[PDB]
């Protein structure tokens, strides 16, 4: 049986302040800028419809000395750091993008219709842009999350699925690493492979994967170490309805609709345009301190390896501003071929922290119980290279002189004495 | 007169952790999608405006043998296991759902009519979808719940109802089913037989019954093992404004307007189209831990016959992704022919609950008392086959280490000691 | 080690009130009117969407003499004013602005396009206007708050960014002056260095720098003078949603999209038209008492060198009123030719403000850590040449009569005794 | 030095209701509809948009007699009546106006413009309505309330502000009486002599003046008679945006624009419709007691000179019926010939109140602060002939058996003992 790392794990009167110093990222908010010929990144995607997991590297307590660690034996004993109060700063003014495709496969209005035309030609496809929903997440762990979305699935012993046909969907986990795509109202699928003709979602999600954070799996973890905090925000709604184009796979039922003389069935693959609404000042989950005093598994804000992944998303300052430049500024007159018009996107963020010193005593039960737990607690104390972080090395950020920053400050106040 | 089960159930320290594991479903949203010539089902019919009726069976506590079980003889006494907390988790990201109808039975838009043309033709019939109204319920009880819709009535000893006069309508109970779907904005009817045309609401309920929960009856019932919980969020609004093509039964009384020159009267059987606006994390009503501490009727929380219906609608995640397919990926300009799109709705569910250890004792008065409730619960400690419902078996589900779980830990800490 | 001034402060039981006259200001919201020769303003740009930073002058307390400073001696000590409470009456009524520009560069509506037309030509721009995000702030410091905005930044040891191209952008912090522009929900930028066409934004913000309180620095300034106060309230969202003009600097990926035949790919270079949504008396930040009993920072409403910084924006009064005035009313005709049209906005400030007596005593320490934070503090006890700001003078609007006020009169009773 | 009335005002426990009987009104929303040829009022001008300053008349308690004034000295002391509780009954159902102006000076649509037309015509004025600015206000002074309203100013020592220039604005108080215009979403100014085209407004407002009560005078009065109790709820936002017609006086500076060839440059005098949103029982600030216990300024609730003012907005109530007549029954066919529509709107407010019979002895000390305050009070004790108020009289509208009416029902109530 799991248990409570208050089971295991004594902590300290010693806290210490950590905050990231400020980290900004600026890019094009739909695909990234490669050189004109290499392949190498100039001007990276950064949007606001994209997760933010910082692997936040902790210095380890163990190297570190400390006066307050005299009743204490560096022999059988070891230290971690416990988080204790989170505080995700967010800056850049609230507003909202909107991605669009210059030829998204929409066929015809299907709200209020006009009437019945003909049989349509090939290629109806136009250009439409609009506003995804809103989400604002952030999860805690020590472990980076986890997401769902719906994939491609292998078929059974049986027929060829031949092309054309509709592939069985799969329902995926995989690992939150920064710069992923969260669910814009199209749902957490995997684009480039459900759907080929690869222009019926805007650019920024239309060749990738829109994760939704597997909250019921994380959640529901023996140890509990991939979350022990989080708060979701999400919110959206209909702004349009419309008719894709393109024969539909699962022709429908005769006996559902009476024959209408004149027609090949108008399409029914329908599908709406989401939107975000309203951002308001009063909405926001950001800025403001979270003490993970009980944490929702067992495992107690305890950062094990000296880590910390703080997640995030949030489409509330999503705004692109776009930057025009001319050809030549000899021209009195206007006309569009002497300027170029560029889209940019930048997001900022602040992290601090406040964690406890806590201490564990190697003894036979205790040992045997990491173990199980995860081998590597005790190999380090005498791996994720597949996947991609924002790296936050806070081992220089850390101060013990809590009064100096605004969390701080809250902390001692807020925790009374 | 019936009488509380507090006044014949003794209860006991005892409280178990029950889990379902993931349930997952995935079909088309509209209608289901058959083998091409066999009529069995290849890909089901999941919707997002769909009950789940969840029946779940519980491992008999009779069998099971049990430690605090000592002061308790098994030769005058029996045992039923009382439901102390249940939790929904609900898997996806909040999403809307969009229904339509090729052959939508649509005049023209009162809402700002342009001018009068005059009398139309024959088959005026569009493409049209819509998002239908919100709604989000969650009914427990120990036996399946009631629904009411209309029906199609019997006259009385009189005139023939001929073809193509109205008849009239009769309000019927029937139990709630999984797979039927809530009422959308139109109404709880029944679309098959009160709508010949077929043709004036989307596929999805077009050819079926649109039941909403008896709440006044199943509240009512003298026993009240139907539902002892239950919460309901229902909300929706005027999209648009349509007229209905198709001669007028009910004649307009002249005396109610002046005889405008040039026309046969403008159709006046109008209807709306709804909208659920918006789905949001706040309005939420499950992924929290319900307690039925007290019992809305007499039945508190008792599952007779080892059993328990957690009957489920929820419109907040209704999004259907569509997955496009191609025929041939050598072509390398877009042609519709090359391309299919199909409709795809995954369903996610987790069920948690908490069940106390509750005995029996089978005396004179118990037993007839049970016996003129229901004669199953006696005969059973020494029926449902043409209803369908989501089978659950947590047979194996059971555990006391409260502890290892979410809901249980809550539990444990809400319930104090 | 900074240190709250509740270390080196002494208060005393001595509070004044003080305020400014109405403070009003009237001219044109766009733009500024400056004589037809002269390059003199002859109307001032009041606008709504402006920053109201307020300089207030207050009485030096050394110069003054007091009563119960009998116990004081002025040799070794000195005084300073300590805010205590402030209130920003507003006047005019609620009400909303409107700002556009004749030569948009707005291509087409992308939200629900009709077609598709082929390549348009030159100057496609047309007047547009709209109703800008919608703000409350007020920032209240002893020294002047700072702006971030999104500026042009200088490239590296490497190509010459030659016209055409995309600059590098960089985050500026700037001095907060009235005057200028908050953002509007085109984000917090330049746009006269940023945006060349000058073209693709209305005409109050075209050609400014919209800038963005950066909390986050001021939050965590070390003594915390730039502000111990704050109030945000910003809200908004999509009423557009368009397509620029002109050729794309950054050509989108071919790998993201299935060549369509006949074209040479629409805009993609989307855009949004914010709108603030709606005023309502009960979103209102201001008309209110604030009391800063307790700082953010370390500095306790200690206005060190006798002065006070109100920074404030207000979107909800942002009513602009027409006035037509005709060339001859000698005529019986309606002519456009006879009107000329004028648009002209008005501001009412109204400022409050309740000091508390505080007396500092010169020491040894205090006097070094008094000068490494400011020396100015020092040497004016025995610079902004370059800002500018509403200046407010109160050295003659001190009173110690706080009866007389309703601040006064709330301060008061609110202290209790 | 101002004091409180708490210092010269003694209070008795003598209690008395009052009420005015119901208060109707009835007319036309938008003008007055005068005999043909008189020019005496037929019908007045009753509008949800008005102002409702009541005046409320009442008995002097000096020539009443009183049982529990024994210990009363009539030869040195006098009489007051101090509110205590105002109860402003609404009746009608909840509903909203529309005010409009055939010749509304409109250009184009400039929220999202069709393409650019050149040049028009003269004249291109069209019909338009609309809903104004929903407003809700209630001020209870003992003497009238003020407000305030963008007027037009005198030029200073310097040009001859000749016609077609924009005349300098003034703010100016003005006394607000019932009948007056609250701001519609135009702004609080005066049309007819800021408008020349009296064009530009629906008629309602066009050729009055819109005035909102001087909120922050009013307050800063160092008596405060004008006013000891409020509440205010305004909301509103933008329905359109639009664009005016007729020569722009304040053209456009060059530098803010690229020149774009073909235009003079299309108008930039731009004006938004507003949009009261929503009325609602909740939102109501009606229909319920207020209990001035504590007045926000010095005087508490006394009505010198035996007066009172109820300053009432409503718009929460602003539907106009309208009544069609027929020239002559005999027809059977419908022709708009025959029939006559007309415009009405009418209001009904219910006065109540409580008011306390307080004694002042007329001592050498309160005498002359009495004077210095107001010498009619004293004179009187053994002017507004240019105001127009909705006059009251409550006279003989006393009764002391509060038991009798629901407003005091409650105040006993409410009061406890």
């Amino acid at each position: 049986a799991v248990v409570s790392t208050d089971e295991y794990v004594t902590r300290t009167n010693i806290y210490y302040h950590a905050g990231s110093s400020r980290l900004l990222a600026v890019g094009h908010p739909y695909y990234a800028i490669k050189k004109q010929d290499s392949n190498k990144i100039a001007v990276p995607k950064v949007s606001g419809l994209q997760y933010r997991v910082f692997r936040v590297k902790l210095p380890d307590p163990n190297k570190f000395g400390f006066p307050d660690t005299s009743f204490y034996d560096p022999a059988s004993q070891r230290l971690v750091w416990a988080c204790t109060g989170v505080e995700v700063g967010r800056g850049q003014p609230l507003g909202v993008g909107i991605s669009g495709h210059p030829l998204l496969n929409k066929l015809d209005d299907t709200e209020n219709s006009n009437k019945y035309v003909g049989n349509s030609g090939t290629d109806n496809r136009e250009c439409i842009s609009m506003d995804y929903k809103q989400t604002q997440l952030c999860l805690i762990g020590c472990r980076p999350p986890i997401g769902e979305h719906w994939g491609k699935g292998t078929p059974s012993n049986a027929n060829q699925v031949k092309a054309g046909e509709c592939p069985p969907l799969e329902l995926l986990n995989t690992v939150l690493q920064d710069g992923d795509m969260v669910d814009t109202g199209f749902g957490a699928m995997d684009f480039t492979t459900l759907q080929a003709n690869k222009s019926d979602v805007p650019l920024d999600i239309c060749s990738s994967i829109c994760k939704y954070p597997d909250y019921l799996k994380m959640v529901s973890e023996p140890y509990g170490d991939m979350l022990f905090f989080y708060l979701r925000r999400e919110q959206m709604f209909v702004r349009h309805l419309f008719n894709r184009a393109g024969t539909v796979g699962e022709t429908v039922p005769a006996d559902l609709y009476i024959k209408g003389t004149t027609g090949t069935l108008p399409s029914t693959s329908y599908f709406p345009t989401p939107s975000g609404s309203m951002v308001t000042s009063d909405a926001q989950i950001f800025n403001k301190p979270y003490w993970l005093q009980r944490a929702q598994g067992h495992n107690n804000g305890i950062c094990w390896s000296n880590q910390l992944f703080v997640t995030v998303v949030d489409t509330t300052r999503s705004t692109n501003m776009s930057v025009c430049s001319a050809v030549s500024s000899s021209d009195s007159t206007y006309k569009n071929d002497n300027f170029k018009e560029y889209l940019r996107h930048g997001e900022e963020y602040d992290l601090q922290f406040i964690f406890q010193l806590c201490k564990i005593t190697l003894t036979a039960d205790v040992m045997t119980y990491i173990h199980s737990m995860n081998p590597s607690i005790l190999e380090d104390w005498n791996p994720l290279k597949n996947y991609t972080f924002w790296e936050v090395d806070l081992k220089e950020k850390f101060s013990a002189d809590l009064d100096q920053f605004p969390l701080g400050r809250k902390f001692l106040l807020q925790a009374g004495l």
